[PDB]
């Protein structure tokens, strides 16, 4: 029984942990960044997956607290090893409208960047497709302010939900992440491949970088690489893993 | 002011009228079809525009009645002149998920087509961006059934709302209508033109046709024509007009 009070208690007890999935250069296979995903480790019941708590976190507003804690915990995890990270190491944080609009959001982003090195790392706010940022002047002001501070944006799960051409028109973002439904169907159906080409063409004029999500097989990767995708992410390389294991597997060694 | 009961009463009092906007071949300027739009003429106070009633029509469910009436009235309006219509004359009807999934929908579409000539006209169900059809087997069955009956589909206001690549992947539609926000901004801003190019490239592989909406100036039209758009629609040619005036201006002369 997942309730707002159970989520609040779990936040106090720091049960929401940052699992980290590596991301790679499509050209060379080299580690270029990561995405931070949340896992609720309930001390008795075990893993409660995002599907069961994120929606309620969002409607209750608790998501703001959760995201703040994940950002803070990500800084703590990576700080001891920040000198071992490649240059321009990307850190992907999933951001909903509620977090984006919350007083003090910009400050939390700066704290993460300052702790880890203003110029060593690149913070990528991965804007969700489900609870899009509204298209308003105020939203654009926050967006522009963060950009002036060298923080960057992705449209996440592009091609699904509210992740439309309109968002690219309203917000000059830096990355587009292709939803896995297109990546994984591009070798199977008649349009999914064409959709990936379309996203590649879309990115080219403004000079955005593309990441293919959900890369599961080598043929999917080769296909994505061949179509001009810049970064790759998925279970072929690694699923998301706990922080200590992310450090141990992908940073050390 | 505007309530579900006022909408119900207005339906019974026939205050919702089908206005009709012509659509044209971009290459030649020739009449190829129309879109059926709704206007609420309140007897004392005047027009209540779609923006103020459609949402409440949709959430209340009354949209199903309204759309049914509009389809029926469009048949009545065009029947006397159907022999004067060009071959393959397109009739665009705006359809939300609620209408599409309602009992009796397919039947209403057939009645329209049979009254007007199975092979003279082409019914185009313009799927809305606000209230997308769910991506389910049952939805796809209704979609396929209608296709077998030579009824066609458009993704309306493509690039906005939920009108994403995913809808093209889930439903093999026949047309894409480009939202006016791209048509009218193409050559004011830095990406809108690029977005139209992208929609043109998107359509080409599966062989879909494109209509540019909101064509307001000659330079917008020339631009859309140059980029390979197939059909044009907007105030430059004509706003929507009452049926009798549609017939008198665009059919019977
Ligand atoms: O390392 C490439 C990065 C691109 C942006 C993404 O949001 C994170 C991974
Ligand atoms: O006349 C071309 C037609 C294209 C489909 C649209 O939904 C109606 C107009
Ligand atoms: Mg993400
Ligand atoms: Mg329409």
């Amino acid at each position: 029984i997942v309730t707002p009070e159970a989520i609040s208690l779990a936040l106090e007890n720091h049960e929401f942990k940052p699992w980290i999935q590596p991301v790679f250069c499509a050209q060379t296979g080299v580690l270029t960044g990561c995405e931070v995903l949340v896992r609720w480790e309930h001390p008795q019941t075990g893993i409660i997956p995002p599907d069961q708590f994120i929606p309620l976190a969002e409607s209750s507003g608790l998501i703001v607290i959760m995201t703040r804690q994940l950002m803070k915990q990500t800084a703590d995890i990576l700080m001891p090893v920040k000198h071992l990270l490649p240059d321009n190491f990307h850190i992907g944080i999933n951001v909903s409208a509620g977090c984006f609009l919350a007083a003090g959001f910009e400050k939390e982003c700066l704290n993460l960047v300052n702790k880890l090195g203003n110029d060593k790392i690149k913070l990528v706010l991965e804007l969700t497709e489900r609870n899009p940022i509204p298209v308003t002047p105020e939203a654009r002001a926050i967006f522009d302010s963060l950009h002036q501070h060298n923080i960057t944006f992705a449209l996440d799960d592009f091609g699904t939900g509210y992740a439309t051409y309109r968002y690219l028109q309203a917000f000059p973002v830096d990355f587009i992440k292709i939803d896995k439904s297109f990546v994984q169907m591009a070798s199977v159906d008649e349009i999914s491949g064409h959709i990936v080409d379309n996203i590649v063409e879309l990115a080219r004029k403004p000079g955005l970088s593309i990441v293919a999500e959900g890369v599961e097989t080598q043929e999917q990767a080769d296909l994505m690489i061949g179509k001009g995708v810049h970064f790759l992410q998925g279970y072929l390389y690694s699923p998301p893993v706990p922080g200590n294991k992310f450090i141990s597997e992908w940073v050390m060694k």
